[PDB]
């Protein structure tokens, strides 16, 4: 048997994994991490948009802090998001970003002068002053009032992913790519580490350590439609779920993007329609004023996804051999601009719609973009399995609730990377573990036996037909607008599609290096993760955030305000067991109200809510009679933890 | 913490230990050979006498049997060994030859015709027949009246350890060199691995296995004068003694070489004397024929060296400023016949004594050669601390009780590696450890302490000094003859050494690749190791095989027909604990009697040999009146077991 220890097991090579990596390895903990990939291939590399933090060193970002931040991703969240998480994270944030500067991440940096921007709302001169210069600049993005998103030019995932597993090489962390885990090693509700097979030789190897941590990404591929790399597939979110005891929080909350390039997926930046993009349909015709007179093309992401549809479903949208789509025109910013401030986007439609973007439109569809649903874990990031953590987009840590903000995603891949990092380590360096080798030799053997069934299957159905035939499910049943019918219908397809993959049979018999193989033993796990997400949307009879019930268009905050957990325990059910956490409002800073975007009143109100409205505007007032300062009064609404080594305050222009 | 896993660990590289790797490595079990040097300079590649074995292919070994093996291997323990693992031994040792031949080991070969021999009884003419043509052949060797010593020209030990580690990197064996084991991994009784300090980078590491096994050589670097490496220094008996689990049996069984070249210890094949060679004094005497009328210089090994040091007494031995020594002529045998058939020893000569010898005598004087003590194991080869085995040199499988035979040395390294193996092999497969984190880092963190105190210690004792003078006290007082009275001396002097190296400073500070601090730690091992040998002496009040004591000259089978077993139950004492296993006359297929060498009537007889004896006498007769096979009366007189691989009976010419 082949068995390789250490002290801390990292499991995914994103940003996430890579910063938590830095945490347990700078403490003299023996560190691996696991990939399927190079890590600095990892989809954390294509983000573009930026990270939301607080730095307010710009104009734009004056006056920017812990607190608004904190609001617009708990309102963002619609009231789904475990607040004294969110406090964590925003009061990181900046440091996040500053530790990355010092790593040299090339931040784009302020420059004293004025400057031809557009506002939206008066698109005139911004002015920078002379003590902001060279300092980190921010950008609009993600729809937050305060411009807080930093970004190195067009490239901000990419340059932070670099610095992130540069780090991790000069540590000496050890990176094993091409290596995928394909189960936990637990016994007595403890993890001790995961079964990994090693995709160029085959071989099956346990690895064991006093600690796991699952940073494994998204689980956008279950759909046809996704901004995703091919390789996120959620099989770490899969293995969390094969061990019968870790739970999975919100898997039915997927958010989507309106303008990924149609059919491809590929990403046309937030900046398009955000400098003067136009959405236009069959006949040319610009239709988003239409339904939103007022924010028109800038409204919120949200509302743009839902109009698109809307408006397709009206049979306006644009016939093609791949489905329908509709037209994005940006030429309308004339040439020069598109080509000194949008180069990159003119790059995508060249490079794969094979347009020039400042003479023809580009095709459009929502699709979806990322998971806010995940692992479930505590404010530490452990998760119910003792011993396995999990941070980044492969967790519902719930920072996001119901509904991501733009620019807040990449920020929590490195800053959870920091904080679960910090109790990961923590947590590998306290715990001790019993290592028995029967219950090694057994996990081992067992994926060794899996492997040769697979191999030996005299199955008739093809892995493929039924991957693509869960993604076509996925999409037409589990997208923007969801209805219970519909629900019920992908639900039932689902499950038979599972029991169907049960019966695959693969022409390529090595067990080395076979991309057949791995489909063989992926999809059935992506098949039970679209199970929970499916299910999950079946069973929540509301709309919040980026679910939308059409049959139960309102906001629960009575019956739903809570969190789904999903669950496999009897490895023999074919559905999975749900259960709700619900969300205690006395310990909510900012009581349930309306989000900002979408209709109002579009909620049934708790009582709950309202009392403890009251009791925060009294403990308020109350305090800032007393003259105390927006900390103290932050303590005495909702205290909430960090470790010690990030306790401290973040120092501002101005303070 | 660094920790290194594999189903089965073995440390030691010679003939045993690599031989046992291939035992369980061919099953599938994954395996590591730890070794302080590259394994194909293990101590192994120095024998050039041979290997005894009853092949009977050639004329002096025509009808040599297990039976006759057998009997020579007890009588000449002089009936201190497990009778029933010398019958293992002996069943097995032709098998042992046979696989090393398909291994490709170039075994001198009988040629047909006639061949001027020597049979110093009557050196006439020797003619093998033509049906004994390419098959193995065979020396004098031992002192066996049947000559079953097969050799590979003058490099016997060279071509079959080559051939062993070959196979091991055949079968993908995991050699891991400059690598010391420096303690053992245990808890509850059970072994679980060792502690391991890298040579080069100094890193502490934990090699943990379902099963360990030691096959670390012999101890008699602990003397000044020995035949041995410099690396036969006994650490890996110190780590099993320093478990205080597991006994080491017989420790003051050492074995002494008659003529090894003086001071340097470079021996002299012992066929310099079997071929005529002539032992003088300091007036050019030929002194043999004196105290051995008969025999004169061919009398047993045993006997020449004892009339050696009584000879130098009588003040007959040759001044020199590095003691006394002896002559060893052999230019006597004509310069033609020495270039002829001793070519090895003349170059010997020439490349360090400086001399040629067909024209100067060779100085000689008899020095430390093998050790018989080791660790105590049963049958199967396991120590008293579970999962702790012993194979080799190292251990005390005991089928060489207080005398081993010439050439059954290098025969059970490879034989108890094909045995102990499997048992070995069996063991790893069917056992299920439980490892647990905290005793491990106790363990490594113990050793990392220990470590960094001797290198920070600011003791004023000199390790080298306080080595030199353990080597002087183990050859001037534990030598060949010994006393109460000088054995008293030497424990009680050893005692204080072993106090005194724990007050070692050392001036090498650095922790990688450092000779100094490797000698500040051995050396208390070693004190350790000496006490045994040197208190085992002291108790043992009788003259029994290579153990004479001038003042109890008779072999006792009354109250000493029994193991030595020491042990180190509490760190804290300064000598070892010393108990007793009587050997059960019951058990024995021979019956305690005339061991054949030395003085006769020089026991005092056991009533219960004598019953015994009677009881054997009236057994065969019964059998062999009934017309039973030597085979079934084997069987009804000591059975004995041997795994399922090794049962079969060994083909011989005749059959
Ligand atoms: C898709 C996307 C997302 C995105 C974005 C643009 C695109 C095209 N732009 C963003 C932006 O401008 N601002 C923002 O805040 N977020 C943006 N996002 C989303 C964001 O990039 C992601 O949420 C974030 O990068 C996620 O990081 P994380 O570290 O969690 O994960 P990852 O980078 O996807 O890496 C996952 C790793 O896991 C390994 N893996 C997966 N499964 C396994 C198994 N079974 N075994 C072993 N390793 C596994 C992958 O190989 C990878 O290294
Ligand atoms: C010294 C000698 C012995 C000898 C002989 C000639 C000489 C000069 N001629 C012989 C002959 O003709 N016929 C015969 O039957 N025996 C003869 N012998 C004795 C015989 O060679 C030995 O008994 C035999 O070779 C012993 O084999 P074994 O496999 O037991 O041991 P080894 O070869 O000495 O190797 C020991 C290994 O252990 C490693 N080691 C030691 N301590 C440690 C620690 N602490 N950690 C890790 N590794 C360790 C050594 O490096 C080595 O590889
Ligand atoms: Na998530
Ligand atoms: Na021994």
């Amino acid at each position: 048997m082949k068995v390789q220890y250490c002290d801390s097991l990292v499991i995914g090579g994103g940003l996430a994994g890579l910063r938590a990596a830095v945490a347990t390895q700078q403490k003299g903990l023996s560190t691996i991490v696991l990939s399927l990939i190079p890590v600095k291939r990892s989809h954390s590399a294509a983000a573009q948009g930026g990270m939301q933090a607080s730095l307010g060193n710009s104009k734009m970002s004056d006056g920017d802090n812990e607190d608004l931040h904190f609001m617009d991703t708990v309102k963002g969240s619609d009231w789904g998001c475990d607040q004294k998480v969110a406090r964590m994270f925003v009061n990181t944030a900046p440091k996040a970003i500053r530790e990355l500067a010092a790593w040299g991440v090339p931040w784009t940096r302020i420059h004293k002068g004025d400057r031809m921007a557009i506002i939206n709302a008066q698109k005139t001169t911004i002015t920078e002053e002379d003590f902001r210069h060279g300092l980190i600049h921010s950008r609009d993005f993600g729809g937050t009032k305060k411009w807080r998103t930093c970004y190195t030019a067009d490239a901000t995932g990419h340059t932070m992913l670099f610095a992130v597993a540069n780090e991790c090489l000069k540590l000496g962390v050890s990176i094993q790519d091409r290596k995928e885990a394909i189960a936990l090693i637990h016994q007595d509700g403890k993890c001790y580490g995961a079964v990994v097979r090693d995709l160029v030789t085959g071989d099956i190897i346990a690895y064991v350590a006093k600690g796991t941590l699952i940073a494994t990404g998204g689980y956008g591929r279950i759909y046809k439609n996704t901004t995703n790399a091919v390789v996120c597939e959620g099989t770490g979110t899969a293995i969390a779920l094969e061990t019968g005891i870790a739970q999975l929080g919100n898997m039915e909350a997927v958010q989507f993007h309106p303008t990924p390039l149609f059919p491809s997926g590929i990403l046309l930046t937030e900046g398009c329609r955000g400098d003067g993009g136009i959405l236009r349909d069959v006949d040319g015709h610009r239709f988003m004023p239409d339904y939103e007179p007022e924010k028109k093309e800038l409204a919120s992401r949200d509302v743009v996804s839902r109009r698109m549809i809307e408006h397709i479903r009206k049979g306006k949208g644009v016939q093609s051999p791949y489905g329908q789509h509709l037209w994005l025109d940006i030429s309308i910013l004339g040439r020069k601009h598109i080509e000194t401030n949008l180069r990159d986007v003119q790059e995508i439609c060249e490079y794969f719609a094979g347009i020039d973007p400042a003479e023809k439109w580009a095709p459009v569809l929502p699709m979806q973009h990322y998971s806010m649903g995940g692992i479930r874990t505590d404010y530490r990031g452990e998760a119910k399995l003792k011993g396995l953590f999990s941070a980044g987009e492969a967790a519902c840590w719930d920072m996001h609730g119901f509904n991501r903000l733009g620019g807040n995603s990449v920020s929590e891949a490195v800053v959870a990377g920091m904080i679960v990092g910090e109790y990961f380590a923590e947590h590998c360096a306290n715990t001790q573990v019993d290592l028995e080798t029967k219950t090694l030799e057994k996990f081992v053997k067992g994926q060794e036996a899996y492997m040769k069934s697979l191999v030996e299957s005299k199955g008739t159905e093809d892995v493929f037909k039924i991957k693509n035939r869960m993604k076509d499910v996925m999409d037409d049943n589990v997208g923007i607008f969801r209805d219970g019918p519909h629900l019920e219908k992908a639900v039932k397809e689902l499950e038979e599609l599972y029991k169907k993959s049960k019966n695959v049979g693969i022409k390529n018999k090595r067990l080395h290096a076979n991309p057949e193989l791995e489909e063989a033993y992926r999809v059935p796990m992506m098949l039970k993760v679209a199970l929970c997400v499916a299910k999950g949307a079946l069973d929540r009879t509301e709309s919040r955030g980026a679910h939308n019930r059409e049959d139960y268009p309102k906001r629960d905050d009575i019956n739903w305000l809570n969190r789904t957990l999903a669950s496999w325990p009897n490895p023999e059910q074919t559905l999975p067991t749900l259960e709700y956490e619900a969300l205690d409002v006395n310990e909510m800073e900012i009581a349930p109200g309306y989000r900002g975007y979408g209709a109002k009143g579009n909620y049934i109100e708790n009582p709950l809510s309202v009392k403890r409205q009251e009791e925060i505007d009294k403990i308020q007032s109350e305090l800032e009679a007393a003259g105390k300062d927006r900390h103290a009064i932050q303590e005495a609404l909702m205290p909430y933890e960090l470790p010690a080594k990030y306790k401290a305050r973040n120092e501002r222009l101005g303070d």
